[PDB]
């Protein structure tokens, strides 16, 4: 289209010319925020999961609306499903500035916010303001995740995730317990996330989500896979930011301390995802994430064994109508690799 070349060639390099990546993502929260925005979901693009319909499977990764103050503008900008966060028990101001840094060279971003967050009692008010109208976008096919957080000085990080479980659980149609900001430890520590979750109230309880980094060891990925395949957890988030910096990258400032993301760290997690979904043998739903920027980035993520995609810097560098041309390119390649639809799709790849 050309509301997707005006932005991707004029308005936001434009943008970022004149604003600082830290200024340009808060006043990109304001705007969306405010519905000031610039593609109709088919049938094909459908996904049950998690206990849930999306009514498409993009939606927007934790780290943008870090304190769920812009949730009904992302659903307008087309995302299939929105995740907060992540969000800490206490509020916390996170590094000093600058703490964010564009590689516009490789189309990726590296962020060492260190979980600034408003804190759960905000963040649940905020969220109880709107809660009937999420519960009937839940319904329409739109829902909502909660990515939990620990604070900095926290020296029991599982009350501070339980925490969140009993404070946001109650708002969330899925909770994200995201242990790979930038075995027995992690089995002690989901069992009690679950217990927790299983606490709450029939109508008020989510399903509970891993989010894992791309940095892992063979050793670590496969105890992963048995912890959540013994204690049931419903799903993983695969990936979150790299610390790695792979050869070849180009700005000037690829060697600031923080997570990596954008076009370098995307096949670096659909490798993750791939792995994962053969350690659980396709019975754990995986959430795709990284360097998702086109429909071809989104089917293979899915193919490797992703229900669902998110995408966070693609928006940074592209603008709003990023998400209608991720939608449309993926089904426009269903329909070329003959897919009825998003569903038949998933997992193709270990099937050849
Ligand atoms: C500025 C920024 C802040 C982020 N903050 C969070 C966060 O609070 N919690 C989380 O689980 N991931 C966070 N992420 C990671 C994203 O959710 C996502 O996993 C990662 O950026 C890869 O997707 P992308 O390449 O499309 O950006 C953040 C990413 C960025 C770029
Ligand atoms: O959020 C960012 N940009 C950014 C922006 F500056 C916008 F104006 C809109 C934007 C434009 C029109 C309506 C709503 C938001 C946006 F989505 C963005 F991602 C951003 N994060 S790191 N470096 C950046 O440029
Ligand atoms: O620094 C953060 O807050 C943050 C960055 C990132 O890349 N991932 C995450 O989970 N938190
Ligand atoms: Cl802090
Ligand atoms: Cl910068
Ligand atoms: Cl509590
Ligand atoms: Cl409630
Ligand atoms: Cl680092």
């Amino acid at each position: 289209t050309g509301d997707e070349r005006f932005y991707a060639e004029h308005l936001m390099p434009t943008l970022q010319g004149l604003l600082d990546p830290e200024s340009a993502h808060r006043l990109a929260v304001r705007f969306t925020s405010l519905g000031l925005l610039p593609f109709q979901d088919s049938d094909m693009l459908e996904v049950r999961v998690l206990g849930h319909k999306f009514r498409n499977p993009v939606g927007i990764a934790a780290g943008f609306d870090k304190h769920g103050e812009a949730v009904d503008g992302l659903y307008k900008m087309g995302f299939g499903f929105v995740e907060i966060g992540s969000v800490t028990p206490k509020p916390q101001e996170g590094n000093p500035r600058p703490r964010v840094f564009r590689l516009p060279e490789d189309q990726a971003v590296i962020n060492r916010y260190g979980f600034n967050s408003h804190g759960l009692s905000v963040v649940e008010h905020r969220l109880r303001a709107r809660q009937q109208k999420q519960a009937k976008l839940t319904e329409d096919g739109l829902p909502l995740g909660v990515n939990l957080g620990k604070n900095k000085t926290s020296v029991d990080a599982a009350e501070d995730y339980a925490e969140g479980v009993r404070v946001l659980g109650p708002l969330a149609d899925y909770l994200v317990v995201n242990v790979s900001s930038p075995k027995a430890e992690l089995r002690r520590l989901l069992t009690k996330v679950l217990q927790e979750r299983d606490g709450l109230r029939r109508v008020h309880r989510p399903a509970v989500l891993v989010k894992i980094a791309p940095d892992l060891t063979s050793q670590d990925k496969e105890d992963i896979a048995s912890v959540v395949k013994e204690l049931g957890i419903d799903g993983l988030i695969v990936t979150n930011t790299t610390v790695s910096r792979p050869a070849g990258l180009q700005g000037a400032l690829r060697s600031e301390t923080g997570g990596l993301s954008g076009k370098p760290l995307r096949d670096l997690s659909t490798q993750t995802i791939r792995e994962m979904y053969a350690l659980t043998q396709g019975r754990v739903p995986i959430i795709g994430v990284g360097g998702v920027s086109s429909g071809q980035d989104a089917l293979e993520k899915i193919r490797a064994g992703a229900s669902l995609v998110q995408l966070y810097t693609a928006l940074t560098f592209w603008g709003p109508p990023v998400v209608g041309k991720v939608k449309r390119e993926l089904e426009a390649l269903l329909k070329e690799q003959g897919f009825g639809g998003v569903t038949d799709a998933i997992g193709a790849d270990h099937r050849r």
